[PDB]
């Protein structure tokens, strides 16, 4: 039977999640925002209040929550600041493919130092030819007596100058007609390996406080006791990944649309404007009627594709729909939420700019807008076909 | 926690609304929007099979069955006719009324008949002055002794000329500065009553199987004993109806969209253009994955609606963004789905122009597409205000 | 210089146009799509008040307008009626092709005979297997002494069965690697030929009073002197045909958008709801402002279109971006006009449901909306390659 | 007839400034986006070159261009920079009021300078209580014998720190109940003038090489013979500006999407994934086709809009359409080029991101979005009442 009511444990890591990210996260996000610092501090916090790494398994002394548990944490998180939150997410990008794909003696070593201290971790996929592409990667490794040689560049990665260690995906194969379904291994490389290059903190329009930066490879040695399922297993493990992170995603879009729209309905309910307050003209009304529809219907699908994983299905379907529709109407929102501010909304005094500049990042990792119609669209005809 | 999960029970009405709607609607029901029967036979079959009156309780030999249920079936009937489904719909309007303001006596009488014979009934508010303003109707209920005299006109009434009895919306407060919670009055006519006076069949552009009229009434004599709470709860037995009324229309519009979707797929799957499938021409794919996108959504909005008022609560705002959005989605997708069909698509040999035509209602019907925002807005900004 | 000024010429064409459209047409027009006669009395009048054929050169009897003055006429015509005014249209389609690839004795003939009496003609390129893809045409024309011998079918042929004669391309090139530059070939088939199977009047959702028959060609004989420009131009006078072709389809659609948005307003401006006119809710006024803007937009790029062929150049782009367009807004219109009338919009009796039937067509023939997207995307391309 | 037609002189301004815009503008607008400095060496340039202040007439050294002019060559800078164009555009706005309600020795004075040396001007009307809402603006203006003493604050002006005069809008009639078109006055007020207390430069999310600043007016005395045309007539001279200026802003917006598209476009033919350049998977064809179809949309409104006022006759209406129209698509075109340029489009190296965060004010100043839907819907309705 239906139910859309959480469970007390869900009700309080909810509130905590919540209670941090107004009082911690808000008074500051702005000022993370115009620097571009890493928010040290938050994060260290966050690990504290076991907010972070959720997902370990209790025996490597993690909380061993679900998907659903993520989702509500980091919508709470995310409501605060889209730049902090993505941070914490990367660890959990990272961390998954070990819970899925690594033996008790990868996960005992990688997963049990998370727990010890505040340490990162992050997801190398994406490189400078090849994001939505993935099968087009061309980070190589060659296995050499008893460790494999790692040899590229990848980019874009997020805690890329702050990550202990990385989950790093490279053709191992290099047969350019073999199959991506065998052309790829998975590994776990610890960041202080001679031969990897952390490059510069590239500079975007949102999530600033986020650290982005590309890396290079150069003949590093991965003892092959870090590859992690087998040598041909690596595309496998990137996909069984987007599924479990995809709805996470989602959660911190419909975050973000959260708060534009409070922040839209609190002012609507102050400024006047030709004798009424903004709410009580009809097309402004409606327009956060709009608003307050798409972040229900986005919260909702979320929730859908974070309890099929959670009920040990594949999610893939709910999961491209929830990252797609998420995405767009923060979008949608974001912009909504300016437009209610008027000239204020422009400027950089009031947070609503900063979230339409963080937003838009939404439409474009994990999978863009346009590879989660491709999903959708081979997931649907497959049940016609 | 959360659960998207049906009961056993759930899934066997399911199957059997299915099985009725795939096997014994589809092939006739192209056939009933071409003459505009009223598809007698259909509804005795639904009666039979007890698909219809869902709602009544047990006492009175019904199901007693919940919203989540209704909005199930619905689903299930709409795929095949919405033109058959309004009319069975229509019943579970009249009814509710009856449910949540009426006595045991009036129950046992009016709610009972029903489970005996295949009777229908109609829901009156709908004035050929005021439809949207249910507070500007103005057919007057005169107290005279021991009944009540009932003159006015009411409009697009479903099964106008089919009911057994009415429910009647009447203003029974002359004051014209009487408000709306105290100015109606709610009654139960039985439609043999003289005064009744019922026109002729309206010719619409979908939904053509289903009987809507326009009725008047004059010098309608009508005993006490069937005023449903007491002179004055009209206007709140009304409300509290669509609350639990939005759901099932939402249900029916996503039923609609689901075999907008079905045929589109089929044909999409079928038909080839440039040496390929349309399904193979990317411009195409997209189109159908935002189909599904917007089915999977609308579906989940009723279903929270539906859970709200089942969980005893008042389901205003969910109601409204569900009817709201719901009804969009079945706009869009029926002119999509004659778009890929191409030429054949504007052709009556084919199924999907009947779609596009029967579509266009839910944007009217149970609260406007303009009506539903302001509910949304109201009850919105009544979380921060 | 700019001028988006009309010559007094034009502005007597104009009138004529709206006099007839608005006094003759409007009050029948409503019948003619509920019987679905061919509306012979109306193209009678419009062909004795010239608003018929008006791109025949002088030299045959013609009026020789141009593009823009088509335009112009047409958008006057199709604020009375699309069923109509299509009949009209297609006369000018079947006529282009002798008009741009046609000698003088084929013109004289043909043309002139048009002048004299009020005759149809018909343009026949789609077939049930072809439409969007014409270079899958499969009509086959085999050379035989002095004459040609087709053998095929078409499908969905405006003016089918009342043409006297038809414009007919057919496959001259059986080598399946021949290009379609040179493997296609345009007659003029005479409707009273021996071996051409007249199909029956197909039913449609709109533009009913409009003539669609598919037709059959079994062993036709056709005289070589009514090959166009030669055998294997076939391909490159059809495009060149939608071209000037594309313009006026563009101005029907902005026509039957005119009518939709002149009924919203009109009605908007004596209907009341809560006390107020409906023009006067802000949400109201928005919608009818967003149709307004719609309307000129469309109506300005029929305009540069059909004035950039005039001026003997290339218009490909402008053409498509106006079909496009003015296809969808039209469509946008109809259903917020019906929106606007509530109740009633959804209702027979009232003149918008029509128009929602009528304008779905725009969005298909001639080039539908995604084929549209792909010339403008190519002649876009163009210009950076 | 029509003509789409520019003069050989339009020809060549057009030259001088797409030739200005490209080879002066786009290769310093990134690093003054960075900076937000005032591009003082890119107006003096684009005085030199007489691309600015070119509504000026003849008699007081301008070249007395038309709104058409204007148009032309501000759409050519736009593309450049909007942060630069927004600057020079200002003095368009503040020079106007004094254009169409000066006298002979105001204009000479205030003008005339404008034609000697490279000074700025600004428009103030918008205080940080009232902006859409210019009737509730409530900076005073008392008579003083043959003075006026003016107090208030203006809020959000454009080029406010760097403007040699101002227009100011304020009130003249203390009188609550006195209307619109006898309240206000408009005055030009020398910016060295004692009371005049310009704010900090303002931090927007764009066009941040733009000045714009807040203005307190404590006990500033101006001379009578600065009042524009009389006591009173301040509130028709501000509309009537608009009307003129509204064109040029609209041509700015689709000056900044032309950039988009450009962009877009050019990535589109370079990138590649899964073996297809972008520009050939479907999915970004048709978005580019999308992309291409408004750009042309909205040039062809600004140009009806900009023809009209040229012609002698009030253009609110078709002003209001090209405001609107432009200001939506540039921002929905700047989004979907960040789209195309996938991770590199939220990497502040390329060129997208700045025109995503430029755009969003074309749908705020000069009349909010909101705003021209009010003024389109009045002008609209007028014509059928
Ligand atoms: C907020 C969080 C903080 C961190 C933010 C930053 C995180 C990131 O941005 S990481 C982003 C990485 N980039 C991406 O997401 C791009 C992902 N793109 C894709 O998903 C794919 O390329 C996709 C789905 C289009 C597939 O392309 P394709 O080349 O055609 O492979 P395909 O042929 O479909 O499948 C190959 C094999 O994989 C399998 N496969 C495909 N999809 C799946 C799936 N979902 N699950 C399981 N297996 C799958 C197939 O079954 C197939 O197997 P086999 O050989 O046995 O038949
Ligand atoms: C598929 C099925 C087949 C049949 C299909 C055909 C069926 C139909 O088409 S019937 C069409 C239905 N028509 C509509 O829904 C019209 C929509 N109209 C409305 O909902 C309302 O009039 C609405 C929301 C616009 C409000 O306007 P308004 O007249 O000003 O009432 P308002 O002043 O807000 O409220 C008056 C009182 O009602 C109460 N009220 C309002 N909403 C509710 C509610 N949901 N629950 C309880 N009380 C409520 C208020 O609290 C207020 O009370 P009080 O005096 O105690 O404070
Ligand atoms: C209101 C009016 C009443 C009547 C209403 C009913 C009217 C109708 O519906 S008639 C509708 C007929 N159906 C259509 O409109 C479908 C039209 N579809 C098309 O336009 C095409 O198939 C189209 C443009 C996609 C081209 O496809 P494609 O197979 O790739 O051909 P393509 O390779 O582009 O070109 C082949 C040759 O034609 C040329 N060509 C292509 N487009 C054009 C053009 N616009 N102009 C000139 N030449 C062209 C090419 O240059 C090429 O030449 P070459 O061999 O010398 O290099
Ligand atoms: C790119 C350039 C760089 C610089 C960029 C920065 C520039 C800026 O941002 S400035 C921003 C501009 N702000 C605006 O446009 C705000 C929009 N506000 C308005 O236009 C109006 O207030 C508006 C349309 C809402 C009307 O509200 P309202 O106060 O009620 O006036 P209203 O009562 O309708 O009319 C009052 C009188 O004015 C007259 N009026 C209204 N519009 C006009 C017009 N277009 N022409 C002449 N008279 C007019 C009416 O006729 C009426 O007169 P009367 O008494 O004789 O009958
Ligand atoms: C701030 C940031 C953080 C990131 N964090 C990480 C991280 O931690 N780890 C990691 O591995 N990656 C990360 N990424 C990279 C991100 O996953 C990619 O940017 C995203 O997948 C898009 O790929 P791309 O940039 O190569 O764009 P491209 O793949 O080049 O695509 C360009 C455009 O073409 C479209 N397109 C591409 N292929 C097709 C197709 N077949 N059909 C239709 N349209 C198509 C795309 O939608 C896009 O609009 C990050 C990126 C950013 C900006
Ligand atoms: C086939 C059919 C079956 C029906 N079945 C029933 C039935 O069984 N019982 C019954 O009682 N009624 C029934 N109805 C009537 C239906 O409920 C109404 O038509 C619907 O509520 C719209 O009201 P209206 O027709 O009066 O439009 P109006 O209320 O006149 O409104 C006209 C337009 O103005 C808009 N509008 C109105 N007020 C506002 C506002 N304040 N702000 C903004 N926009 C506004 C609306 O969106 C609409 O677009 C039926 C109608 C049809 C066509
Ligand atoms: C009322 C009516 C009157 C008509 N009058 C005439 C007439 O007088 N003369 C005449 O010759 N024809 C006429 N036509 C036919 C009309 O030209 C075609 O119906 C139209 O071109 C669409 O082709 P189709 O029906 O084959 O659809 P298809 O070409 O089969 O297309 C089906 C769907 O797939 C899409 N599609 C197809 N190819 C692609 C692609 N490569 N990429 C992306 N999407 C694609 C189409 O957009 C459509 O949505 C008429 C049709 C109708 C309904
Ligand atoms: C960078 C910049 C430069 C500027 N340059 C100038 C300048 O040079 N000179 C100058 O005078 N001003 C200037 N402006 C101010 C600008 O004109 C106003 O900000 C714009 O008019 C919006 O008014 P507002 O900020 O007061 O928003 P508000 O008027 O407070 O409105 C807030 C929101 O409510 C909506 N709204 C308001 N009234 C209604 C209504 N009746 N119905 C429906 N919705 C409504 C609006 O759409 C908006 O979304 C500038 C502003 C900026 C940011």
């Amino acid at each position: 039977g239906f139910s859309f009511e959480l469970t007390e444990q869900q009700k309080e890591f909810q509130a905590t999640a919540r209670k941090f990210a107004r009082e911690e996260i808000i008074p500051v996000a702005a000022e993370y925002d115009r620097t571009g610092e890493y928010p040290v501090p938050l994060l260290k916090r966050a690990w504290e209040l076991g907010l972070m790494n959720t997902h370990i398994p209790e025996s490597f002394g993690g909380l061993g929550l679900g998907i659903i548990d993520s989702c509500l944490i980091t919508e709470e998180l995310a409501y605060g600041c889209t730049g902090v939150q993505t941070a914490i997410e990367a660890n959990t990008l990272g961390q998954v493919p070990l819970i899925i794909g690594g033996n008790y003696q990868q996960q005992k070593k990688y997963l049990g130092r998370m727990t010890e201290e505040p340490l990162m971790c992050a997801y190398c996929v994406t490189e400078p030819g090849a994001g939505s592409d993935v099968a087009g990667i061309k980070t190589k490794a060659e296995k050499k007596g008893d460790e494999y040689i790692i040899n590229g560049q990848k980019m874009w990665i997020t805690n890329g100058g702050k990550a202990n260690w990385y989950f790093l995906l490279a053709r191992s194969d290099p047969d350019p007609k073999a199959p991506a379904s065998k052309a790829f291994t998975g590994f776990i490389v610890e960041a202080d390996t001679p031969g990897v290059q952390i490059g510069r903190k590239e500079i975007n329009m949102g999530q600033r406080c986020s650290d982005t930066r590309g890396i290079v490879f150069e003949d590093v040695r991965v003892p092959k006791e870090n590859v992690l399922t087998g040598e041909g297993a690596g595309f496998k493990i990137a996909m069984g990944t987007f599924d479990k992170t995809r709805p996470p995603v989602a959660a911190g879009a419909v975050g973000l649309a959260q708060r534009a729209l409070d922040e839209a309905t609190k002012y609507a309910l102050e400024r006047k404007t030709f004798g009424k307050l903004l709410a009580e003209h009809q097309g402004i009304s409606f327009l956060l009627a709009d608003m307050a529809m798409k972040v229900e219907l986005a919260r909702l699908s979320y929730q859908r594709a974070a309890w099929e994983i959670d009920s040990g299905r594949r999610n893939t379907y709910y999961a491209s729909i929830a990252k797609a529709y998420a995405a767009d109407i923060a979008n949608q929102l974001a912009t909504d939420a300016v437009q209610v501010f008027g000239g204020n909304g422009f400027n950089t005094e009031y947070p609503v700019e900063k979230l339409m500049r963080d937003a838009k990042i939404y439409q474009i990792y994990e999978g863009t807008a346009q590879i989660q119609r491709i999903i959708i669209a081979r997931e649907h005809i497959g049940r016609y076909k």
